[PDB]
């Protein structure tokens, strides 16, 4: 079975009559025809007018803008995608109807406006002046020339694994857990519990609520990069996909480069090539990493609260260089 599969979304979409939900939003406009975004201009949705201003990202099958809503002066992102990504709208609706923890919305992108045409959507949303980890690793990197600090990754670690477990309490599969995919919204604060961190990119998402219970996948990945352990060895999987990719993100923001897993043999665990130097605190990311990465089966996933505590029980030995570190971190990026 493969959830990612282009008409398996489109069966999916019209069996709980999506367009036709979509119609009645205010939010939403629909239209004939969406002209592509470009510099300097603007764009309207129904009532609400924004300038496009600048390109960030800009592919062959659409591009992210910065822009303005011109009458609160918000900064928008405007995100454009041919074809028409129904399934993106669909799964960030689902995970702001499901929201019911107060502490959790500001971490999952909110679509404000969407124009929807029949060749080409616009999605717009707060824009973050930080950007994303990609972007704010690499600033600090270039800044210090060291790797970011061990104990802002562990900061950061905690906020992820949070927003992972909550999003997994609402039966949503990311499917692309990578540090592109979550950005900076403000600066860190000391108390780890404070989110900073936004998910954004519900574009391959999979809503395990429209499967029964006890549904798993065995699609496999190409690309090595991005194939977790089950997709290696031939096993079903579900949430465990995330739970790779929240070790990826972290082995980018401890290390600067990009994991690669093997079987620490001759033992048949899975853990990434990389050693964690003796001096970090290598016991408890090693039972991060080996408690992400190797789970027995889908019906049981691992306590992601556990590796919080174990993260904030680091912290705690710390407090005073790792405020210091904080404050370097938010100043580097002011
Ligand atoms: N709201 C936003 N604020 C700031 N930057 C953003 C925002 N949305 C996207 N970006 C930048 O654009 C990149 C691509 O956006 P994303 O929604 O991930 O598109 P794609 O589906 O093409 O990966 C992000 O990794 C980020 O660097
Ligand atoms: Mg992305
Ligand atoms: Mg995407």
């Amino acid at each position: 079975f493969n959830p990612f599969n282009v008409e398996l979304i489109s069966s999916l979409l019209e069996s709980i009559d999506f367009s036709m939900y979509i119609e009645k939003l205010p939010h939403c406009q629909l239209v004939g025809h969406v002209k592509r975004l470009h510099p300097n201009t603007h764009l309207e949705v129904h009532n609400e007018k924004f300038e496009v201003s600048k390109m960030i990202g800009k592919g062959a099958y659409g591009s992210v803008y910065v822009g303005k809503h011109l009458k609160s002066g918000k900064k928008v992102a405007l995100k454009q995608e041919r074809p028409t990504n129904y399934w993106e709208f669909y799964i960030c609706l689902e995970i702001h109807s499901r929201l019911t923890s107060e502490q959790m919305i500001p971490s999952y992108a909110h679509i404000d406006y969407a124009l929807v045409g029949n060749n080409s959507s616009v999605y717009i949303s707060e824009f973050s002046d930080y950007g994303s980890l990609i972007g704010v690793c690499n600033k600090v990197k270039s800044v210090t020339n060291r790797n970011m600090d061990e104990y802002v990754v562990m900061h950061l670690s905690c906020q992820m694994l949070d927003i992972v477990d909550h999003l997994h309490a609402m039966g949503i599969i990311h499917a692309d857990i990578k540090p592109d995919n979550f950005l900076l919204m403000k600066p860190i604060c000391a108390d780890p519990n404070e989110v900073s961190l936004q998910l954004i990119d519900f574009g391959v998402s999979i809503d395990m609520k429209l499967f029964p219970d006890n549904q798993t996948f065995n699609y496999v990945h190409h690309d090595d990069l991005f194939k977790c352990i089950e997709m290696r060895t031939g096993r079903p999987w579900t949430y465990q996909l995330d739970l790779y990719g929240l070790v990826s993100v972290m082995h980018v923001l401890l290390f600067g480069r990009y994991m690669e897993v093997v079987q620490r043999s001759p033992s048949t665990i899975w853990m990434p090539k990389t050693n964690v130097p003796r001096y970090f605190q290598r016991t408890m990311w090693e039972n991060i990493f080996r408690t992400l990465l190797n789970i027995r089966d889908c019906r049981t996933m691992p306590n992601l609260q556990q590796l919080r505590t174990q993260l904030k029980c680091a912290l705690a030995e710390k407090e005073k260089y790792v405020a210091e570190a904080i404050s370097k971190f938010n100043t580097i990026l002011q």
